[PDB]
């Protein structure tokens, strides 16, 4: 039934993670033609249980029978890369950490604390785990790059980044956006405001160790927001963009880069459950935007589209 | 893409969890049409973060949007009863006991040592968990019950059990099939064996607490074993069926009442996972079921269909 299939959809999910997280999908680069027994034998699992994980695997059309061998669906060849936007997921939303905080989600919604399913589980917020997490943090790291690298040209086309000489990016991370923009926008000052333990040191960024619901520092042309505002709650994103304005003189502008809730969101909906679960966060209409920048003396001069999901939207002060 | 869709299918399942298990899915039964800010109130559920539940379970099509309100699609009403067997499984199955099993799914293969994810979990086997917390052991009897009702009409359409007069559910737990039999098929012997904390008391039905991995009591007609031999290693299921064996007189039959791998048999699949999650046991094809069988020193004598996944096969003496 459509019913059945809707509550058991977790154990394909399931099922993919154990596929990757095993080493089982290294087995299956280049449409190789892979045989159970000797599958089995290399990563010491157990034969029985691993041709009934393959049973699983061919019935969900992630692999492919073909008598005593099994391939990699080619719909499904991301699997099988581990650089793939496809496999960084799977390593990063699977993982026991993010999918344990699931279970947590009914709790959530009744406690009206504020508290996401995650710190439930956790008993601390999502950065405050993932800053204690080497692994966690690496995998986090390399989806945030792999983003990075999906929008940087789509981003430098539809947007003048050259007219600003002092670019500082708000909880910019690892840096990797600015590190791709200024592979082709050169001779600026790139800055990247975050929380760090040990502040990178990246040769043409400088990194700032800081908080930006506190300060956010003075004399930059353009403030960058990528997928930061979509973490907080109303007030929260309020006072981020109040301590934008605070730094901003004449002149200056906001970018965010954000998802953005529209009528037609398919995508964006399916993700604002996950960002419930992880941060208390939601993902906003450009109404909501539009308020939410009003309220911190800034105003919105342009919306523009990256893809189906992503937006920028340039706020000046009010 | 396909292969994204798969690797998000979860986020499904859980919005479903949270659907039921908050008690949102009980103001959508008889087709009622919902307003979202009013189903606020009466679940006490911040509107903005039901709105988004509500967007995501429109989008999976869980609701159906009318205007400015929602109804519960015809195909999940279920949904809407928390004692269906559906909403039972929900509040089981996707909750943090099980639900977090599936993290140590990967460790579980990887290890060898026969230990389901489920153990590794909890640090116990899943009858030792359902043991060591009485409300637990309630939960799954619900759900075992609603199972039990939901075939019962099928087995006695086509399984005569009024041929035999002493009649021993092995592993019955609290009796719910032979107390649905005993309202069509009376003037019977009928007993249940399992392990007990306090033995059920229930009309004349002989609740014995007992091992069927140590012992089965001699003097019934018919022993049955319903959703009981998946649960078990190959070795486990043979010695469960010799100790049957052992009791039997002359004429003395075995029904086993079970899932049975057939190709492409969906649920069967799935649920052939969720075993090796939680018992380290198995669905298994007729074949399978015939070799544990001859290893007993039984034969099977009759194999008849209930539905599209349950069959009856009926063994006797070798
Ligand atoms: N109070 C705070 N002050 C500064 N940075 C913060 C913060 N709370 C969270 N952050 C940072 O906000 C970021 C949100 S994730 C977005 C990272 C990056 N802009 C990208 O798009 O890839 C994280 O890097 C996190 O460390
Ligand atoms: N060693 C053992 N001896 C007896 N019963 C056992 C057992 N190990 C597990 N069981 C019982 O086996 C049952 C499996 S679940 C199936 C229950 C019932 N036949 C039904 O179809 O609804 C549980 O009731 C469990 O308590
Ligand atoms: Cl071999
Ligand atoms: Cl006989
Ligand atoms: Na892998
Ligand atoms: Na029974």
């Amino acid at each position: 039934s459509m019913l059945a299939e809707l509550i058991t959809s977790y154990r394909k999910s399931a099922a993919i993670y154990a596929f990757v997280d095993t080493g089982l999908s290294i087995h299956f680069r280049n449409g190789a033609y892979v045989d159970i027994d000797e599958l089995s034998r290399q990563c010491g699992i157990d034969y029985s249980r691993l041709d009934r994980l393959c049973d699983f695997l061919i019935e969900i059309g992630i692999l492919v029978n073909h008598g005593h061998k099994v391939t990699l669906s080619e719909e499904c060849s991301a699997l099988a890369d581990p650089e793939s936007m496809e496999s960084l997921m799977v390593k990063l939303e699977l993982s026991p950490d993010y999918w344990n905080a699931w279970s947590m989600y009914p709790r959530s919604l009744l406690e009206n604390d504020g508290k996401p399913a995650f710190e439930i589980t956790h008993g601390k917020s999502f950065f405050e785990h993932l800053a204690s997490n080497k692994l966690l943090k690496s995998n986090f790291d390399s989806l945030m790059s792999k983003v990075s690298d999906k929008i940087i040209e789509k981003l430098l086309d539809i947007y003048d980044f050259g007219q600003y000489n002092r670019i500082l990016d708000i909880g910019g991370g690892e840096g990797s956006l600015l590190v791709k923009m200024s592979e082709k926008v050169k001779g600026k000052h790139y800055a990247v405001l975050d929380r760090y333990d040990e502040i990178p040191v990246l040769e043409n960024i400088d990194f700032i160790n800081g908080d930006f619901l506190k300060v956010i520092p003075s004399g930059y042309d353009l403030y960058i927001l990528k997928d930061v505002i979509h973490d907080w709650s109303d007030n929260n994103a309020i006072l981020i963009l109040e301590n934008c304005r605070k730094a901003m003189d004449n002149g200056s502008a906001v970018l965010l880069i954000s998802m953005m809730k529209k009528p037609q969101s398919k995508m964006v909906i399916y993700f604002d459950i996950l960002m419930d679960v992880l941060f208390s966060g939601k993902e906003r209409y450009l109404t909501e935007f539009e308020r939410l920048a009003n309220q911190a003396g800034l105003v919105i001069q342009d919306v523009k589209d990256i893809d189906e999901s992503y937006s920028i939207i340039q706020l000046g002060i009010k």
